[PDB]
């Protein structure tokens, strides 16, 4: 199983604000869709609420500590470790966020797919700092930009 983090972030690593995104970038969302189509996507409960519904044509997996919580359309796990353990036989697992999930996933991450937006927005949640010496750029396309890093 390859563990991949996919995130859209600005130059300060901002990813969220008041549990929404600080932008709307249609080019990013269609990038996110093709990349995640047909694969297990792992998200936190707050990120699920932000989206508002299961993303179609994907196995939506939500991590919560709420034991009575049921979300229609999605699989619930009570830790990232229970999720990853249940997806052992999968060839790729895609972690979509948010800030808390990214931070816990990062040290297990094999690959990162990052949209870095050239701007500075106001917000309150961030993508965790990664040691640039531990990763290598496998692809860079400057449109914002798409950056693929492999560990
Ligand atoms: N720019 C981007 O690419 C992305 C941005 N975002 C943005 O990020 C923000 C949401 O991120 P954030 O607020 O950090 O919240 P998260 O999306 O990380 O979800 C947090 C919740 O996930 C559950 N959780 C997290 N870790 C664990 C664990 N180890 N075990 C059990 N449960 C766990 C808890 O749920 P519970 O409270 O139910 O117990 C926790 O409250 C929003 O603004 C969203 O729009 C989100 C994804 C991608
Ligand atoms: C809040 N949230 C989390 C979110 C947003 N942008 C991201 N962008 C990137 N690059 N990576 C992420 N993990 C990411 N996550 C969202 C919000 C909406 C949709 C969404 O409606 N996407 C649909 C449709 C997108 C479209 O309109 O084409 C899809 O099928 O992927 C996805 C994630």
């Amino acid at each position: 199983m390859i563990i991949t983090l996919i995130a859209a972030m600005d130059k300060n690593r901002l990813i969220g604000r008041n549990n929404e995104l600080p932008w709307h970038l249609p080019a990013d969302l269609a990038h996110f869709k093709s990349i995640t189509l047909g694969k297990p996507i792992v998200m936190g409960r707050r990120t699920f609420d932000s989206i508002g519904k299961p993303l179609p044509h994907r196995r939506n997996i939500v991590i919560t500590q709420q034991k009575n919580l049921i979300i229609e359309g999605c699989d619930i796990f009570y830790s990232l470790d229970d999720a990853l353990s249940a997806l052992t036989k999968e060839p790729e697992v895609i972690i979509i966020g948010g800030a808390r999930i990214f931070k816990e996933a990062l040290p297990k991450a094999d690959k990162m797919i990052l949209t870095i937006i050239n701007h500075s927005f106001e917000g309150d949640v961030y993508f965790p700092e990664w040691n640039d010496k531990e990763w290598k750029i496998t692809s860079q396309i400057k449109h914002f930009q798409f950056l693929e890093l492999r560990r």
